[PDB]
């Protein structure tokens, strides 16, 4: 009477595990490996999963979708991968009902990842237990297809792409139809995700496929407007794969059907992004990502924000999000005894501004190195390289998305954040998921303070659309974003009234959205 037991879903009964928590009667019901769609076919849209007889034992994580290992030498996962996982918190007197529902979408550059995440200190990163029990919400995680098997496309109807986005949508629709049986409120679904997952969250809110399914959304370090998200030239990348696996490249239809019957492991390993050295910035080699298909993504995402008019929305970034691509594009920023020079940075800037030619390279170099005259230290120069990559890859897209969502808002609220700290220790995911509480030996008291506050804001928002209002106290009043106030919450170790800030790097946002765009395109 205080836990779920066998749950009747549309496919049949499902049995999970009840984990007792604390000493006074709380617990958590955990379901792992519930199928939400059929075994996948290579480069075909997902399909309903047939029902089952008896009681499905949802006791273990299932296989991730077929993908390259990080050494890009081999593969793991399986074509039968579309499974989801659920954490339902339980109090000590009665079974939970009408709980808010948060669906996590993992990142991994659309190339790798799974619903459980990396394992460290005997804990999966996306283990939803700490969010669910501390915020009194239901947490869902799930697998979607990645890499060529998730995103290969010819840019036309022969191979329209976006298979992995359709997988995500199928998981969302399943939760909407079924989660009330677990104690969830299906009218109150919040998506959240990071990096490619944050851009996926954003894409899901913009797609007409999700009309009436999504109540709220959180984009962490990634939005549909980031430059690494939409592949403008998919036929080029599909031809690359066709040549390495021996398919003809003359006719799009013939090539498409050849790829569909190619060993999916050969498809997955067809292309390896070089590690070093590269002729172009890292951004150039993001290949198999979403496309504008005129269907799931009917138009350029910038034109789609009417679809999110009643979806409350949080979006934010990490202060040094770009350090990942910056280290690859300029390895000197990590080597303490190697210099970054004006010539190195010009070269990097010029590669990002090719469409505006020499003038575009100069105006950008000039604005980012303005501070170098008074502070020529390597510390200031290397920080500048990171800030540049953060701005173009994360911050500027995110600010444009916030502005677009606010301008199209009807009932929707809009919120902005900057996460500042001090895998790497600076990253948001581990604090959002409560890792400092689940594996506390690896973390210090200040880490639990930050994670406690992030889970409070996130789960208050899931409950009410107001990060300040819900089951948890918060340290700083988080003011909704408007064009006039342009406010963001700076999330740090010690928060108070001055944590609510405004006008994040506005001179740089204005440069990219006004000055740079006013330059003539060269050819
Ligand atoms: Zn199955
Ligand atoms: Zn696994
Ligand atoms: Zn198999
Ligand atoms: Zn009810
Ligand atoms: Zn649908
Ligand atoms: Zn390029
Ligand atoms: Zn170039
Ligand atoms: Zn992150
Ligand atoms: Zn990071
Ligand atoms: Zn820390
Ligand atoms: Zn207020």
């Amino acid at each position: 009477q205080s836990k779920l037991g066998a749950v009747y879903t549309e496919g049949g009964f499902v049995e999970g595990v009840n984990k007792k928590l604390g000493l006074l009667g709380d617990s958590v019901d955990i379901f792992k490996g519930i199928p939400f769609a059929a075994p996948t076919k290579a480069l075909e849209n997902p399909q309903p999963h047939p029902g089952w007889q008896g009681t499905l034992k949802a006791k273990n994580f299932k296989k991730r979708c077929l993908q390259a290992t990080i050494t890009q030498d081999s593969t793991y996962g399986d074509e039968d991968c579309l499974y989801l996982n659920i954490w339902v918190p339980q109090g000590r007197k009665q079974v939970s009902r009408d709980l808010p529902v948060m669906i996590w979408i993992y990142g991994g550059a659309f190339l790798m990842g799974s619903g459980h995440g990396a394992n460290f200190l005997n804990n999966y990163l996306y283990d939803g237990e700490e969010i669910a029990t501390r915020g009194n919400v239901i947490v869902v995680t799930f697998n979607y297809r990645v890499g060529p098997l998730g995103f290969l496309s010819t840019g036309d109807a022969n191979l329209p792409g976006n298979y992995g986005l359709r997988d995500q949508h199928m998981a969302i629709a399943w939760v909407k139809r079924n989660i009330a049986a677990f104690g969830g409120d299906p009218d109150n679904i919040t998506l959240f995700g990071e990096s490619a997952g944050g851009a996926s969250v954003s894409l899901q809110t913009l797609s007409p496929y999700n009309k009436g399914l999504i109540r709220r959304a959180i984009s962490q370090s990634g939005v549909a407007l980031s430059p690494w998200v939409i592949q403008k030239n998919p036929l080029f990348w599909a031809k690359k794969v066709a040549e390495k696996v021996g398919c003809p490249v003359g006719d799009a239809a013939r090539m498409a059907q050849c790829l569909k019957v190619t060993d999916p492991r050969a498809l997955t390993l067809a292309y390896k992004v070089p590690l070093a050295g590269l002729e172009y910035p890292m951004l150039h080699y993001v290949g198999f990502v979403p496309v504008i298909d005129g269907d799931f993504i009917p138009d350029d995402p910038i034109n789609l924000y009417a679809n999110a008019a009643d979806i409350d929305y949080i979006a934010g970034t990490n202060n040094m999000d770009g350090h990942i691509f910056a280290s690859i594009d300029m390895p000197a920023i990590n080597k303490g005894n190697k210099k970054v020079t004006e010539e190195d940075f010009y070269k990097l800037v010029s590669e990002f501004t090719i469409t505006k030619g020499l003038r575009g390279a100069k105006t950008t170099f000039d604005v980012y190195t303005e501070s170098w005259a008074q502070d020529p230290s390597q510390e200031n120069k290397k920080k500048t390289v990171v800030d540049f990559e953060t701005d173009v890859l994360f911050l500027v897209p995110t600010e444009i998305a916030l502005a677009q969502h606010r301008a199209n808002a009807k009932s929707a609220k809009t919120y902005a954040y900057l996460f500042s700290h001090p895998a790497d220790h600076a990253d948001d995911i581990q604090y959002v998921f409560g890792k400092p509480f689940a594996t506390p030996t690896g973390y210090r008291p200040q880490d639990r303070t930050v994670s406690k506050a992030m889970i409070a804001y996130w789960t208050n928002f899931a409950k009410t659309g107001d990060p300040n209002m819900g089951d948890s106290a918060v340290p700083t009043h988080w003011e909704p974003y408007t064009t006039e106030n342009s406010g963001y919450l700076e999330i740090t170790k010690k928060m108070g009234s001055s944590s609510m800030k405004r006008s994040l790097r506005t001179n740089f946002l204005r440069y990219w959205t006004l000055t740079y765009l006013a330059l003539p395109t060269v050819t």
